[PDB]
């Protein structure tokens, strides 16, 4: 399949078609009960949607009963604006990037990060399936490409920092997707008791049942170093912190 058009907008790549529509993405209206999935793109998107889902109903077989990334369009816009309340919204922009209808009614908004080197080697994937991200070129092109930032939705760095920061003066759950690997019934429970439900100490392990370090296949050493002395230079603010 031939690729299709990507361009930068407001400082971040994006495809073309994101580009076309940027003033309708911004104007985007929220509405209060709107609860917001943000990641990186690899990140754990649809995996904390299932979790949501299943929150929002507890009982596994009602819950095929609802996704739209505000940004897309093959659009987003169009299954947010026909879906009932409350919607469950994904994105992968910036924070400083977010439309503002989301913090002007104060919409509680899910943060996955996920640690950088296997976000990498899973970004990399897929830009290889995904005819609307740009060709990654080899996995040591690859590398520097992400290093730089010159991906859509812009550098890791930057996108996991912004959110962070964003935590203490908006409404976002900040979670590791590694921490949802390792301990999820934690997790699921610290996500149930954010978007408001006081779940039982049993309902829990019905969606723990239903619902890291492979990057060291990937990386050689020297590129290890190399990214490690980066990272330290963009990461100074160290009560952010990935399990690799």
């Amino acid at each position: 399949t031939k690729r299709l058009s990507v361009n930068y907008v407001k400082g971040i790549l994006q495809p073309t078609d994101t580009c076309d529509i940027w003033d309708k993405i911004w104007n985007f209206q929220a509405k209060p009960d709107d609860l917001l999935i943000s990641t990186y793109p690899k990140a754990g998107t649809t995996w904390t949607q299932e979790i949501v889902e299943l929150i929002q109903n507890e009982g596994d077989v009602e819950k095929s009963k609802r996704f739209p990334f505000l940004e897309m369009k093959i659009s987003g816009l169009e299954q947010a604006h026909a879906m009932p309340s409350p919607r469950i919204l994904k994105t992968h922009l910036p924070f400083h990037l977010l439309p503002p209808s989301l913090l002007e009614k104060n919409c509680k908004i899910i943060y996955v990060a996920r640690n950088p080197k296997d976000n990498m080697v899973s970004y990399y994937h897929f830009q290889r399936m995904n005819k609307a991200l740009p060709a990654p070129g080899t996995w040591e092109e690859y590398f520097e490409t992400f290093l730089a930032g010159k991906v859509c939705w812009g550098s890791w760095h930057e996108h996991v920092k912004g959110w962070w920061e964003a935590k203490d003066k908006h409404r976002i759950l900040y979670l590791f997707y590694e921490d949802m690997k390792k301990n999820p019934k934690h997790e699921i429970q610290k996500l149930a008791e954010f978007i408001g439900k006081k779940l039982d100490d049993k309902v829990l392990d019905k969606i723990v049942h239903y619902t890291v370090g492979d990057w060291k296949k990937h990386f050689t050493v020297a590129q290890n170093e190399r990214f490690d002395e980066d990272y330290k230079k963009k990461m100074t603010d160290t009560r952010l912190t990935f399990h690799f």
